[PDB]
């Protein structure tokens, strides 16, 4: 469901979940980009048709970045992932709890499958700061 989209950037850093592999601590930062393309522009009831016909069936645009190695707040090595969608939806998505975590499953998802990974679905919204990294 994510469709995976080759971008250099940076774009501008959004927000940054915080979870976890079987491995390690794993931080996503959604960024967001005008460069991405938007998904298909639907309806919230147009939206929930799809999912039913198909668990995966709206397919979001995004980028899904390399690994970078980081230290969390207790100084362990951990792994962040930045995905950038479009700025258009990002701003739909902070209007919208249920997108928004629409979105944050397929990242999260797309992640699992191109770097092979597990990752833990209790995962939490970091409050003080939008981005594990540099920038």
């Amino acid at each position: 469901a994510a469709l995976e989209v080759l971008f250099q950037g940076p774009g501008q850093p959004g927000f940054c979940i915080k979870t976890n592999s079987s491995e390690g601590k794993v931080f996503i930062n959604i960024c967001h980009s005008p460069s991405i393309p938007p998904p298909a522009d639907v309806t919230e009831e147009e939206l929930l048709q799809m999912l039913e016909e198909d668990q995966a069936g709206f397919r979001i645009p995004m980028s899904l970045g390399e690994p970078h190695a980081e230290l969390d707040a207790k100084g362990q090595g951990c792994t962040a992932y930045d995905v950038a969608v479009n700025s258009d939806f990002y701003r739909r998505m902070q209007n919208s709890d249920f997108l928004r975590y629409l979105v944050i499953s397929i990242a999260a998802s797309g992640l699992e499958s191109k770097y092979r990974l597990s990752l833990s679905p209790i995962w939490w919204m970091m409050k003080n700061r939008p981005f594990m990294g540099s920038i």
